[PDB]
């Protein structure tokens, strides 16, 4: 009788499998098309991913058993679409994290960031959600996350064992601040350059209107505004809303910050002189960032573009590639160089030193279901195109020209932001920006009011792992759930449009001129 | 004085890394090419792995950093290539033969084995010989490797642990039979397939003499003198040539099998009854066969063919969807299934049994080194192919014109199994196969003469870890040196050279009429 309602909820997690694609057949079944195949699939590991019913790596196998068996694309097609550049980034930045980690240099770096900051919990999350938005508008959004991530979680450790919902709110404040931090700058994500070209093509009489130095003072106001609406909105929903336990002001958290502060003076104070395998790891860290920061900045010309370029002018050399030739020189210094052991066998010979990484450490401390879930974003994505699904959507858009134009630029926010969750900013991005310009010359509308709203609501992509692979790097240690990133990612949707719709109401229309129908933007079809 | 013969002896790992590249810059500084750029990479990559200067994993990320820093391809470009359609194969095929090892599966196939066969080394290799080529004459080699190798490392740790060079003489029999074996029919490997399109293409006329019904008749013979020939060689090279010894004949070995055998009778009459998860994974090791078997045999019409098909008529659906298919149903069955157990936090509520395969287990028993391995053998064979490595060696064949013409099926047979350790089998055989077709017409020379060994011989890929996928399959327990394998493979190539060489001159003259040059490869050059 009562025992019925016990074990059906241990069992929850095998009724979810059985039932959920039992539930969505009307789908595939009632519409006949291969668009619907498509949708089936996105809402299909949407919910295998908040209920948590499978591993995380699992649910990113399902496009390799999925869209060849509905007829979306071929078996060896959709093969290669989970290793791509990101992944090699990912990969290479997380080789030197692990030997950051092993020779005990993550305790020098967390040390040393509590002693300047303090042992307060808000102004902690705030110092890093700075940190990461500033180094994100010059480098890419994934070599921000892969490396701010491990070093965010060293210092919660620190933090932690240092005082005997913190460690979900430190997590997601630098997943959001490397998306929020990138949309300041023309050169600072990929789907900002498409808007570049897209202009320059459509219209090719525009006079340069969109270069580093306009597009900075309309979106740098704008990445402000939403990244301190980013932080009181974090620290609400999973710290209280006491806002004096958070700063800490007031008797008996003085008591404790005083005695916590203490400990880590002391726990500095040991771990004395560097040893040599601390020097040669934190000299690599350096330069791997300073190769990151000039490779291609766009503003000047960068060694990528002196060596190494391709027929057009370009780089053929991405991010990805300098973190793994820096990961590769790790295998290759010795540790404590003149450093001759014996063997117990053969007392005779002697032993060598081991490198700065051997394989048995890498294999072990390694997140490869990370590698995995960052490959079935791309699959995903691609799987979305070959069908025609970003197609179907953007001829939708058009019959939206029977509102008022203030409120096409809302609409049209929330309709971007939301696809975008399943879908890629790029291939969004140069699909929809031709169909907003012949929308806009139709009813005597300036384009870059219904263009402008569609490139920067391509970075606000909160919600799932697929979308800003940002998302799917803070998963790397397991202290979060999927459900957790979908509870705070959703309401930051709509706090985002209403800063985006802010900023082309405001100080938008006077730097661009947005109230004219300027004399680029004629054809032979409007007047 | 003597100390530094010492010291240098230990650091000899370190000396080869930067040694190695220093002493073979004259190649991309005096002929400076972009063929020689390729040929660097390759001489470069093959030092690394036999002198075991780097792990495995590591030396096979080395096409990121090379061929975009030297202008064969660009980083995003030669970044999608090392997760192809035959890594998912060996990613699916590792799941069942995880869930296999963890459940005390592979403890019930190695007595049973053992049992049947007995305590004997010699036999017992050639009896792994002949199931594994002969279970490749139907499926893919992959998918044959993938299978055999956890089979055959549980045989070795129930030998050797029942007893108190062997285990590196069976890891390589199951790595050669799997690609002896499949060219014995027509659809058994990818370049067969690729003989019948050249043939029916060029000349147009033939009137279907290259079939499933010819192709056996002079393909089968062929691979049982290289099996036989195979099982000597490797049983001389590893073991020893007493020939006494490896079969145990006479005393002193009777007594010890003896002994040998009355243990697995012991060992096997105990763990009795088999569990549920032992009969929820058989079930599945058959269904995965018996899919395997019947998905696209070529000489009827598989379930490929019926149930998805692509516009030109085969199949969406290959050998590694079916693994993956397979292996994520493991994550959904329940392993003990009335199992209601009790959890020790809020005593209150139950539990649920774990499935076939948890995540845990799945991140630990993973060869993790190998998906890389195999990911480094296609990027460096894909820019093999856009540097024009392999069209300069195809216009190097067509002056050996004037060489009498049996000598020119040998020499050709040594090029082609040189070369296809380096690159793939199917790239090679569509770019060689149009030239010895129009070499083959001005010497009034009979096709399928020098374009029979040119398809055989892709198949003699004995040496390194790249060329036929089953060479990196059995690194996957450790227990083997690339240099162990190259002192095997060397030697094999020779003799499997003068195999195909006695197979085209006996009983390949009389059923395909070698001898005539007739009437459907003429021309408006020849006469
Ligand atoms: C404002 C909050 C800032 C929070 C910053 C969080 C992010 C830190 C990123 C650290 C990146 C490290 C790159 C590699 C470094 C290699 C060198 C190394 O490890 O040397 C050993 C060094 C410790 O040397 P030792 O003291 O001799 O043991 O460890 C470090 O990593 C150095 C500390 C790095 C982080 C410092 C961040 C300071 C930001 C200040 C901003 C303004 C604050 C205003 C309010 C307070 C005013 C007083
Ligand atoms: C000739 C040498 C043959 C060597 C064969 C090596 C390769 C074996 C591949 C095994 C593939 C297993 C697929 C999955 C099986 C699931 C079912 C299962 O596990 O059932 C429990 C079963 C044991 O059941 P139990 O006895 O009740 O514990 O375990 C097995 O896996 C069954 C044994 C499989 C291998 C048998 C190979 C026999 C080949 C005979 C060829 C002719 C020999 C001629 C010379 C001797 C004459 C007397
Ligand atoms: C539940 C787990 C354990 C296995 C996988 C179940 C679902 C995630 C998927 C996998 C295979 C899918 C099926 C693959 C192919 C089809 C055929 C498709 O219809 C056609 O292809 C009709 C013919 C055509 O127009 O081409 C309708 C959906 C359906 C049944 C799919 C429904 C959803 C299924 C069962
Ligand atoms: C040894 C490890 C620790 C680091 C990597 C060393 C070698 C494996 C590779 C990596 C970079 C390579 C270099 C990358 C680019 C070039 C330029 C290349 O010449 C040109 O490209 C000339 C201009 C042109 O014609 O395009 C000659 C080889 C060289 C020096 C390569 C030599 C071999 C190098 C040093
Ligand atoms: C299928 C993919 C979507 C998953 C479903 C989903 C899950 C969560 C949410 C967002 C809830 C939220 O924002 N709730 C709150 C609001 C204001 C204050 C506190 C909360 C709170 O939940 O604590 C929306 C949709
Ligand atoms: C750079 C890639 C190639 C690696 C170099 C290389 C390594 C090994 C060999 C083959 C040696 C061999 O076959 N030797 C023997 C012959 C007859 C009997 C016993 C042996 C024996 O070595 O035990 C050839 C070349």
């Amino acid at each position: 009788m009562a025992t019925c309602w016990q074990a059906l909820w241990a069992y929850r997690s095998y009724l979810i499998v059985f039932f959920v694609p039992i539930l969505l057949l009307p789908l595939p079944i009632l519409v006949p098309s291969k668009e619907a195949y498509c949708a089936y699939a996105i809402i299909l590991m949407a919910l295998f991913w908040c209920t948590e019913a499978l591993p995380l790596a699992v649910t990113a196998l399902f496009p390799l058993i999925l869209f060849p068996m509905m007829g979306i694309v071929d078996a060896s097609e959709v093969a290669v679409e989970y290793l791509k550049d990101s992944n090699l980034l990912f990969f290479g930045g997380l080789l030197v994290a692990i030997a950051v980690e092993h020779w005990n240099l993550h305790k020098r770096i967390a040390l040393r960031v509590l002693l300047i900051v303090g042992v307060r919990p808000a102004p902690l999350i705030l110092g890093f959600m700075l940190v990461t938005a500033f180094l994100s508008m010059w480098i890419s959004n994934t070599a921000t996350s892969a490396m701010m991530v491990p070093i965010a979680h060293a210092v919660l450790d620190q933090l932690h064992s240092s005082q005997a919902h913190l460690t979900q709110c430190m997590s997601l404040c630098v997943c959001y601040s490397a998306s929020i931090g990138g949309i300041a700058t023309l050169t600072g994500t990929a789907p900002n350059l498409v808007l570049q070209g897209q202009i320059n093509s459509l219209f090719p009489q525009n006079g340069n209107v969109v270069n580093f130095a306009s597009w900075f003072s309309f979106a740098f106001p704008t990445m402000v505004i939403l990244l301190l609406l980013a932080w009181l909105w974090l620290q609400i929903l999973f710290l209280g809303f006491n806002f004096r336990k958070n700063f800490g002001i007031g008797e008996k958290m003085q008591e404790q910050q005083q005695a916590a502060y203490c400990v880590i003076q002391t726990e500095h104070r040991l771990l004395g002189p560097m040893t040599f395998a601390e020097k040669a790891i934190s000299i690599l860290f350096v330069i791997l960032v300073l190769l990151w920061f000039t490779r291609e900045p766009g503003f000047f010309l960068g060694w990528g573009n002196l060596a190494f370029p391709n027929a057009k002018g370009e780089s053929m050399v991405s991010d990805g590639t300098v973190a793994i030739f820096i990961g590769i020189i790790m295998f290759i210094i010795p540790s404590k160089f003149p450093g001759l052991t014996q063997d117990p066998e053969n007392p005779g010979k002697l032993k060598a030193p081991l490198g700065l990484l051997d394989w048995k450490t890498v294999n072990q401390k390694m997140p490869w279901n990370i590698v995995l879930l960052l490959g079935g974003g791309y699959a995903l994505a691609k799987g979305s195109e070959r069908s025609g699904l970003s197609e179907w959507l953007g001829n939708k858009l058009t019959p939206l020209q029977s509102v008022p134009a203030p409120a096409i630029a809302i609409i049209l926010s929330l309709l971007v932001a939301t696809f975008t969750e399943c879908t890629s900013n790029v291939a969004t991005t140069t699909i929809f920006l031709p169909i907003l310009a012949s929308m806009a010359q139709a009813i005597c509308l300036h384009p870059l009011y219904v263009m402008l709203p569609c490139t920067l609501a391509t970075s606000l992509a909160f919600m799932l792992p697929v979308a800003t692979p940002p998302n799917a790097i803070v998963f790397s240690f397991g202290d979060l759930k999927v459900l957790d990133m979908a509870r705070a990612g959703f309401l930051l949707n709509i706090i985002g449009v209403l800063v985006i719709a802010l900023a082309i109401n405001s100080w938008g229309i006077p730097l661009f001129s947005l109230h004219s129908f300027p004399s680029w933007a004629q054809s032979n079809t409007t007047a």
